[PDB]
């Protein structure tokens, strides 16, 4: 079947032969929304076009005629396989020989939708993945530094706060470790600032979900001129003496042809719009989802050093690669490292309770 | 077969190339009531489907016609052709034409059940599988420093005890012990009194079991208003005449067309609505194991250090984030490590006579 | 096919994608006898199914019409598939409408037969394998430690015999050793006090071969009444005018309908009689070995340190979990380290004779 | 197919899912003419039942009819139905309806017989396998102990004979070494005493060779009983008006039936007898491979030192358990240690010259 | 099908039975670009090939003609099967016999153009991918000391720039180290002095581009001379007594014979058409992609000293294997190493700035 091979050549990942290395293992380079559109978009016309060649119909015929009893066998299949392809309602109200080519058309249209929904896939893989990759890869490196460098050597302001005024020493110190050399990365703030003025990955989630509804657009636009016309039509007068057959003496108009398989177009017809339906306001929602910032867990990522950084860049119009690389980098942060210590500081979301608070919570968080 | 397909594309899971690493081996993050739950409410309809297209009906025609001899063999199968698509039995008691559609869209019903009933499964596995993930690691992580740290490193009171009267130790020496810096443990305490204030992962449990209710309580509705009416209903007056046929010399009322898979019909309308019946009070058990507090096995959890904690917090209002990570750790405690040492304590379940037990169980417990 | 499908789904092991420890691996958790019960009573309906849509009949029609000669094609094809669906003897001797439905309902029966014989298995995996793994995997682990604790640190019994005479040392020194702290289990003696007064798997398996016993017997009440009642009926006069065609001219009472696939269904009435007729006997032992004690190694057992306290615990009724543990033992207790030492003990069948029996046979078991 | 899962559901090994360890791999647990039997004994009844079901006839029908020319197409094929299950040779010689059953339980007959053939080899799997499993690995793992201590442990005698005069040490030295405490096994010569009046798997071994001696006989009776009756008989009358027909005008004897199949049939019944015929001498050769004593490599077996008890109890009643052990172990003796010194001595085969052929062999035989 | 065995046959890797070393892993021989191109313009024929012969269309008859009713079953399909191998429409306008064999060549069309499409594959695999492995392997083996060469071995300029005033040693200082002997790779700069003068892998991928171009023209010029004249036209008169049925009385002009899958044929001819005049300009876009020189990272690789002599050789005519070289390293330099470093040099894009801004940031990207 056509869609068992359509099932792995698209629809999932056509990259290497797998098994390679760490390019795709532990990497998230798909967000679990965008995964589940492009699965919806994808495999339903494919699944639809199944249906049609399902078992739920043993083949036969898709259409069927009415011959006159003095036709054959072989007279009615020829007369029942020269309406298929002539599909034309020869009605008596002039002449308008209106054709109902979407019944023909219809496998052939759910192929051409299934391979356009996949359109946006492919840009995506091909014009974004290995920059995204290499940036998340990048940020990632950097980050896994912030472990072993805002707790293991900061660890001394322990041993400096003990001695005298706790409480003290939790307010008035503190500006000699921002002072310090290690305590920043000297290359994150540039590396930030230099993705700020650059428009690259915005530009690509923008183009990948506006052809998505783009062309779930174009669907509407093609269910509704071409079908919902030839939607109640069923008996259509097709005609068969239009050619080498005008000198016999035989049915000329060959009244009430039948579409078989009417039904199958008709829920076909539905199920293309509503599972359409159901997509557009989550494209809405993805697009919405890059223009609006994000400060909910600010309070605890400022607390730490390296995430200072990311949570001081946080003015400006909201189109930056940096918002694309942070939504995907939340969906990333919990790969193997920080999934044992970034989950620990939830219960600060209520700084002068703050600054006791890591009295005891910030030491205990030691991996021995 | 379709079926074949959706047996793998859903019912099972669909993460990952699978051995990747400890994200799902050794874990399990669905009750063992609700994966056969899942089973039972996912395969059946697409098993019932499979039946409806199996072997034991060899295809053949789902509806049969007794067209006039005159007719021929093309002719007699347009006219039970166009009564598959035209189910109206155009009965003589005005002209109440009555449907026959649910016989049609009984494969698609089923279907669209299958998909139905997987939407639960989908939002668990996509709103609370990573946090409940995250939890359950950390709380096994938290807990598998309770054995190094009850008795290895408290096995000097055995030395305190034996010097002493044993019995007068038993009772007047754990306090200092209790009042040890490392004997408690100093942020568990606060991770269970922060998850206690919040409604996360119950509010998606009750959501994932009432999605299942709803739907349920929607298929007994569909099969008790559609279908029940055209149950005994085996022979229906069709007509062809109704169109570009009107000017024709043949049976214009074409009387006692015949459903011929009427008994697979009804065969799936009663059990669609048995092997659900049998889920309704499951689903409700389920729902009523996170709404009852548990206390069967408090007396052992209290003894131990790190599980007094959670045996404290037995109070309040049942509906918290902790009932549902102990429901899930209750089923997940004994992976490799608890289930040498913590299945012992089974002998305790009837503080005098618990004083002097431990005489010699706990020290015997010991790993060489 | 629905049974290629069911052999794997059903019939085997479906926990877990495999090859993941020491969870299955070396550990027997279904006794051989169960095993192949549970084989016999699942396969063989599944079996039947599959040669009732064998290729020992190619399809076909399994009801046959003696239409007129004035039916066509579709008329005969219509009056054999109306009654495939209206099974109904309209006999002459009132209008005693016989029904015969088991003809139909057959393949359906066995498949509801395969799923209630699944039922005693998902029972015992769902309620007892648990519970029983760790029992057994806590057995064993404790009985390990009674090789390197009943000769190597025993083996000075050696030297203080051979020093003296052998023949007194062998009745007068042992009680030493009987008093020592390290000789006996200081946790087996009340592990298994505890496990005799609790009834936890003695009633799991209890209800999983009662199961099997009471679904055999439905199924001979099934056999017995709606079957051996249409055993020997091939031709049953059925009616199609009981309805819209009422009002026509041709045959009112169409005699003689066939069932062609009679035979088959002959067949199967008695292979599942005789099948199940050779398993009522088997489940029936199988409840007999739990409830009869064995004392045929007690001899061996009572001489070993580790296994002098399971053999003394002989006494009381036979009905404890302590003899479902036994049984599962003795089924695996030759994993791997039992299987070099524990075999060897069997020449002592016939305490005189066996107080200088071991004068040369217990240190010559030694490993190196 | 049917004979497609037969293949590997049976015929086959089905413990565990292989790849386990060192129970199956490395171990010979049936010899290769009873591996050889088993395949052809059942296989060839499910090659004869693919053959019947095979390509070789493309289903047709296994029945044809006469049926007279006013018989339309229908009315033929259910007259041609209605004889396949009412084989009933209505011969005009009172009214002897002899029947023609087999023909139609050909197929069954086959299937029964593949099943019943499987029983010796269920009976030896679950009765004797793990039994001689054990005694199988004891005994190499005592033997493998007569290398490192039959000639490294032995070469001091070198040196002795070396420096006397080598025939005289060759003769009077040897009682020395036969007296030593390491040279002989202290519990082989249990072991095996032990054995040899216990009959446990001898008895298995003959009921397996009977059990198939028995079904071949059976399959002899079932051959000469019901089939050498209907062999030549091709054409038979049958008749239809023997119930609600009696009341029509048409055949009232339908004469002349035909088998279309029936040369299958006849192949069938003679490739039954002969291929078990085959097998006949075959099963007895396999019994008297265990009545009869074997001495034809005796004369090196009793050189070497542990060998020596095997050579020595060669006196009694054949049947006992050491002979079923030793011709076991003579096919699995040359595992991968054996099988490079024990192959050395097959030169002597012919104690005067024996006393001085080991002067250069025995020693040149070193490992390293 | 044909088209099954051709997805693997072709349209992959025919190279070694793979997981054989760094051959391939590692490796990209292709650009994505091209890759693309050769996917779609070889699948795509046999996509259409495989739609022809798709479930769309259940076989049938791809020809059907109007015999007289006197014509038997048998008659009429020799005169429709006489007339798929005689398509010539005998006209009456002399008797112009004009031919409709593209209807019956077309499957054997699109398997000639889909191998037509392959032997660029074949040419690029045969005739450069040795050459160009081997070159690609030597650049980045020799780019790899570029790193423990650039920094490592240069971080004495850092001592001697921090002792001095350091705005004054980074431009009075430089040029010992361009005059060191190791600074300078002493055999790069022959390698590609040696590669810039040879024409071999250009005129290859000139060829392989050009192949495609010139195999598409031919396509259009056989889709517009062979088709576009048999596309409109659905009944021939085909004749039958142009032999020895000449002495026959029968319709002598058999007139409309009807080409059944003519829509067929034409979705394919603009199918064919469509879906490569998207490929038109792409090849032409590859073909100008070597062409044009590329300057737009020349800032950042000056820097680099192993890169400076790439970027130095920038002046010639756009033709030689070195661009090929380049457009294949480029899309190749971040296998596993140049991934972490290189990309760090993006904020550079804008020699006075220039001089300072490697204060920090080129001894920041140490790997410790």
């Amino acid at each position: 079947s056509l869609a068992h091979t359509a099932a792995e050549y698209m629809l999932s990942d056509a990259l290497l032969p797998d098994r390679r290395g760490p390019r795709l293992k532990g990497l998230r380079l798909e967000l679990p929304l965008d995964r589940i559109v492009k699965f919806v978009a994808v495999g339903s016309p494919l699944l639809l076009m199944s249906l049609a060649f399902a078992q739920e119909f043993s083949s036969g015929s898709p259409i069927s005629c009415f011959s006159p009893s003095n036709f054959s066998i072989r007279q009615a299949a020829y007369v029942d396989s020269s309406c298929w392809d002539s599909l034309l309602h020869h009605k008596q109200d002039q002449d308008k020989m209106k054709s109902l080519w979407p019944h023909k058309a219809l496998p052939y249209s759910l192929l051409a939708l299934a391979l356009l929904m996949y359109l946006p896939v492919l840009l995506w893989q091909y014009a974004a993945v290995p920059a995204l990759s290499s940036d998340l890869l990048f940020i990632i490196s950097e980050l896994d530094k912030s472990y072993n460098r805002s707790i293991r050597l900061v660890q001394h302001m322990l041993k400096i706060r003990q001695k005298s005024s706790d409480p003290y020493v939790f307010w008035n110190e503190l500006e000699k470790a921002r002072k310090e050399r290690y305590f920043e990365f000297p290359l994150l703030e540039r590396y930030l600032a230099c993705k700020q003025r650059s428009h690259s990955l915005v530009a690509t989630y923008l183009l990948r979900n506006s052809l998505l509804l783009i062309f779930t657009s174009a669907t509407y636009l093609y269910l509704g001129h071409f079908h919902l016309d030839v939607f109640f039509q069923e008996e259509f007068s097709c005609s068969i003496k239009t050619g080498l057959l005008s000198d016999e003496t035989h049915v000329p108009n060959l009244i009430t042809c039948r579409l078989t398989s009417l039904s199958i177009f008709q829920i076909v017809s539905l199920s293309s719009v509503a599972i359409y339906t159901i997509l557009v306001p989550v494209i809405i929602y993805n697009l919405t989802r890059l223009c609006r910032w994000d400060k909910r867990l600010l309070s605890v990522y400022e607390m730490l050093p390296a995430f200072d950084l990311l949570s001081r860049k946080m003015l400006g119009c909201p189109i930056n690669d940096l918002n694309v690389i942070l939504l995907f980098l939340r969906a990333n942060i919990s790969e193997l490292i920080s999934f044992s210590w970034l989950s620990v500081l939830c219960v600060l979301k209520d700084h002068n309770i703050d600054t006791v608070v890591d009295f005891m919570t910030l030491l205990a968080g030691l991996e021995p």
